[PDB]
């Protein structure tokens, strides 16, 4: 005795699922001391200070949230530091850098794989280099973002530091 | 001895996280027999047949994938059926419908909360009704999408069937 109006009927379902994705991000405000010797292709001194307030995960509310107590605590710990302690060459293209990373006041020694993308004298006769530091740190090791379960946010942070640099004067 | 070119340096990180969301969807091609009595506000007969090939989760590749063997198996089991077996009234607005759902050849008796949104005689003197069936089924109960873990895709499917209908002749 009834006939459905398909134009105003909806046979609907709703089902929850999980999706995995990477959060990519950088920092706009940072400083570094770079001492490198092009004769032997080894680093002598690499010191980075990164201004935590300047994260950019390309998402305004996430970057605001990263400042808070359950993450960086930028109020109390404005910046994170890396200090090279030891470089050990493999060849002119690859090496193993070891330094101290300090995130929100806790320090640990890490290794980065250094890869020299290019070493050169420029048009103006002054040196230029291009290299990348890559490595993996554990949030647990720094007791970072303790209250977020490693299920939701992976314990592994992947570090990828691409840098070009020019000779100082 | 080196000074970084901030315009070609990127201090980057990458970290994996999980995100929970609902998949919402309907079916564009379906048929139903609706027998309802406006004097007492109870259903006498409700039979739906739904053409599985016509899913719409508003995502082309997902709807194609739903057809396959690890989900609906639309090739072998083109359609899913609901047959009301018993309606039990609460009042003129609410009732408890019980029928057999068959998904990909496996049948189970389910309950839906029926909610009559509107019962009326139209401008042309003929009856019209608007109602919604809501309920929750478990994928496990139908052995549906067995190979997908309940972690990735929830075992709970939420059924929301809004229908308007008009008197037949």
């Amino acid at each position: 005795e009834y006939t459905l109006d398909k134009a105003h009927t909806d046979v609907g379902f709703k089902i929850k699922h999980l999706q995995i994705s990477n959060v990519k991000g950088n920092f706009k405000d940072y400083s570094a001391v770079i001492d490198f010797d092009p004769a032997s292709a080894e680093f002598k001194k690499l010191d980075v200070t990164i201004k935590i307030a300047s994260v950019n995960t390309e998402n305004q509310t996430r970057d605001n949230h990263l400042q808070q107590d359950d993450f960086f605590k930028a109020k109390k710990y404005p910046d994170m530091t890396f200090t090279m302690k030891k470089y050990e060459k493999i060849d002119n293209e690859k090496g193993k850098m070891t330094g101290t990373l300090t995130i929100a006041g806790v320090s640990k020694d890490i290794v980065l794989d250094a890869e020299i993308g290019g070493v050169a004298k420029g048009k103006d006769g002054k040196e230029k280099i291009g290299f990348s530091l890559n490595g993996k740190i554990k949030r647990s090791d720094f007791k970072f973002a303790t209250s977020t379960s490693t299920i939701t946010l992976s314990d592994d942070i992947n570090l990828n530091i691409e840098v070009e640099a020019n000779e100082k004067e």
